[PDB]
């Protein structure tokens, strides 16, 4: 919890924070064509289903990369415009112990490592290599859930648990201060 070194934020199932890719070298409107994505974070949970993170514009047509707990295991999913790929971890996540997650994508190639497992790798189908996004990022849940009807129920399920030390594209997130949607703040 935010009361001893690492500030850990609690998520109650309705909690979700919006952030914007506000840190650089990791104008006006338009979009971004990202070659890569890098996510690192630690979570603590008893949940067997839940959306951890969603990066993308959040429209039905939009590209996305997301982390979710699906049937007790963290998985990464992304669709860059040539259909999605899923990378599924082998580490039970719902132990209620702080667990590290490292997930990244370079063009079509993805990697997911929970704890000390051998990284799970895979690639989205040949074609698109860039994630077209406005830079929006949601943690613990999502505003626009309709863009989850095409996915496992976990993606429409708010995360219940705690999160700390979130690093997005080489920048440590200030979970409380960086949040843009005035969420209800609770510590772990
Ligand atoms: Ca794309």
């Amino acid at each position: 919890k935010a009361a001893g070194d690492a500030e850990a934020i609690a998520f109650d199932g309705r909690t979700y924070m919006e952030y914007h890719n506000a840190v650089t070298k990791s104008a006006e409107p338009s979009e971004k064509a990202l070659q890569s994505n890098h996510f690192e974070l630690s979570i603590k949970t008893e949940a067997t289903q839940g959306l951890i993170l969603w990066s993308g514009k959040g429209l039905e047509r939009s590209d996305y990369i997301a982390l979710a707990i699906v049937d007790g295991f963290v998985q990464m999913m992304y669709d860059l415009g040539s259909k999605p790929v899923v990378l599924r971890s082998t580490v039970p996540i719902n132990t209620n112990h702080w667990t590290h997650i490292k997930a990244y994508r370079v063009q079509r190639e993805g990697s997911l490592q929970v704890g000390n497992e051998a990284p799970i790798t895979g690639s989205s189908p040949l074609g698109a290599t860039q994630l077209d996004t406005d830079g929006a990022l949601w943690l613990g849940g999502m505003e626009r859930l309709s863009v989850a009807h095409k996915l496992p129920k976990a993606y429409s399920t708010g995360f219940i648990g705690c999160i700390r030390d979130v690093i997005v594209d080489r920048q440590e997130l200030h979970l409380v201060e960086d949040a843009l949607n005035n969420p209800t703040i609770l510590h772990c």
